[PDB]
């Protein structure tokens, strides 16, 4: 008896029993050909301790109609034996061997937002918990719960998506029949949602009726040959009063004396001041000549006197004292170093009118004819030259301790709802900027300059905005817009705009 070749085809198409085939009946097949193998010969095989048999068909084909999937899952290797004979009664056995893989697992993949409950849909066919189990705890301590309604719900924990620890949760369910189901839960990050904010602030307009101004140099410290006088054509130019608007000093080292002159702004003011408005009370001229060392003042005081009229015709006199520190510097071959320096002090005076109080405050020096120019408190003048600047004051209601302001918190509901913080929390303001664009920057908790005023917005969302612009520079419908950026625990960010209506009345 000559043995043949016994072959076993793949056990299912992929040669592996999976979790669905586990519960099904599976046809096995193969061939038995060659040698003394003849049609009708017996084919036998033991699978998981059960014997299955059939016969060899024409062409050497053999098949087993139905083997239990559970048997093939329990026994991954088996022999097939074909019993044959030669013509002369002699027996022989042809043997083939089959191996297959067993993988009863199945995975379900989800990508779900943190801090929310989610119904798990499209689970793999046959998914379920072991009898009695209604909850499985995930690797992260979350849960998949089977509810009354037969739905499976996953409670996605909040995660720090910025750290070095993966945020892909997972759990494996094991059933008694050997199946496993691995649920992979990619936890997605949440973010805050900043919401635009609205605030408003009104600046008070009011016009005062004022007398002519009389400016007098009333005192000085140090200096030689110091004199004070009403201005003349040759020395300072003329004004409409007899107050002493010119001061001169020094022993001239080349030609004339150094000093100051102040020509009031009576004609331009036309007897009116406005409130909350940069106003020029006059033109200050610094005449810098070379004088011998030790002959110059170090400070001088000028009284700016004027009366304010109320609606009943009562005049209130007002004296703004203006202190100037003077530095007549040693002269070298360096022109810039040789410049003489005048510094005006930020003084003020408060007067009463019709039961309200108002404060006149020195703002400082402004280049002549440049009423939108930068205001400075120190001016520099070359030797052998004179510089001229408007002396700018502002009048405000009250004691002048603070400018018109409005405050708030961008986390509050300021007209369109409160910022949403997201599941991560730990939200703070990390950036603020004037305009429409902002990123995490170094302006939070700082004073930043807007179009009409300054903003201090802090990390906790609180802000103070104060108007610095003159009334005359605040157009109808004026508006500030500050973009701010908030950030949660693991870096998610959201921007919104704080819009401030800046009005006049
Ligand atoms: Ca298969
Ligand atoms: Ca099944
Ligand atoms: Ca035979
Ligand atoms: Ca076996
Ligand atoms: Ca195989
Ligand atoms: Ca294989
Ligand atoms: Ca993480
Ligand atoms: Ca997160
Ligand atoms: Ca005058
Ligand atoms: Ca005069
Ligand atoms: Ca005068
Ligand atoms: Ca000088
Ligand atoms: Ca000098
Ligand atoms: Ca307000
Ligand atoms: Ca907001
Ligand atoms: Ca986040």
């Amino acid at each position: 008896a000559t043995a043949g070749t016994v072959t076993v085809n793949a056990i299912t198409s992929d040669d592996t029993i999976d979790g669905i085939e586990l519960g099904q009946t599976i046809s096995i097949s193969g061939k038995a050909v060659g040698g003394d193998i003849s049609v009708g010969d017996v084919v036998k095989m033991t699978i998981n301790n059960t014997e299955y048999s059939t016969t060899v068909k024409a062409g050497g084909i053999w098949m087993i109609a139905g083997v239990l999937g559970s048997d093939l899952a329990a026994d991954s290797e088996f022999d097939v034996v074909v019993t044959s004979s030669d013509a002369a009664g002699n027996k022989v056995q042809s043997i083939g061997t089959s191996t297959h893989s067993v993988d009863l697992s199945a995975e379900a993949n989800f990508s779900l937002a943190e801090g929310q409950q989610h119904v798990l849909t499209n689970l793999p066919e046959g998914f379920g918990f072991p009898d009695g189990t209604t909850e499985v705890v995930t690797n992260f301590g979350g849960t998949i719960t089977l509810g009354d309604d037969g739905e499976y719900r996953y409670d996605a924990p909040v995660r720090d998506h910025g750290d070095a620890v993966s945020d892909k949760d997972s759990v494996t369910v094991t059933l008694e029949d050997g199946r496993t189901f691995t649920v992979n839960l990619d936890i997605q990050d949440s973010a805050p949602v900043a919401v635009d904010d609205q605030d408003s602030i009104v600046v008070q307009h009011e016009e005062f009726e004022v007398s002519e101004i009389a400016a007098s140099w009333v005192s000085y410290t140090h200096g030689e040959s110091v004199t004070t006088f009403d201005g003349t054509s040759d020395l300072g130019g003329v004004d409409n009063d007899s107050a002493k608007d010119q001061i001169r000093w020094g022993n001239p080292a080349e030609s004339k004396q150094s000093g100051y002159g102040f020509i009031d702004n009576d004609s331009n003011l036309e007897g009116r001041f406005d409130l909350n408005q940069d106003i020029s009370v006059g033109t200050f001229t610094h005449y810098n000549y070379p004088v011998y060392s030790g002959g110059a003042i170090t400070s001088a005081e000028m009284s700016v006197e004027f009366s304010v009229l109320d609606h009943l015709g009562v005049s209130t006199p007002v004296t703004l004292t203006v202190n100037f520190d003077h530095n007549e510097t040693p002269n070298t071959n360096d022109v810039n170093a040789s410049r003489d320096i005048v510094t005006v002090q930020n003084t003020h005076v408060t007067f009463e009118r019709d039961g309200d109080i108002y404060t006149v405050q020195i703002v400082g020096f402004r280049e002549v004819g440049n009423p939108d120019g930068e205001v400075v408190t120190s001016i520099y003048t070359n030797e052998n030259a004179a510089t001229s600047y408007e002396l700018v004051v502002r009048v405000v209601e009250g004691d002048g301790y603070s400018l018109p302001s409005t405050e708030g918190n961008i986390f509050d509901d300021n007209g369109l709802g409160a910022d949403s913080l997201g599941a991560d929390g730990s939200v703070t303001v990390v950036g603020v900027a004037v305009g429409a664009i902002v990123s995490s920057n170094e302006s939070v908790g700082h004073s930043i300059e807007g179009q009409y005023g300054n903003l201090v917005l802090n990390s906790d969302g609180s802000y103070v905005y104060d108007v610095t612009a003159s009334v005359s520079d605040i157009p109808a419908g004026a508006t500030e817009s500050f973009a701010y950026l908030i950030q949660d625990q693991d870096g998610s960010t959201s921007s919104a705009n704080l819009s401030i209506n800046v009005g006049t009345n």
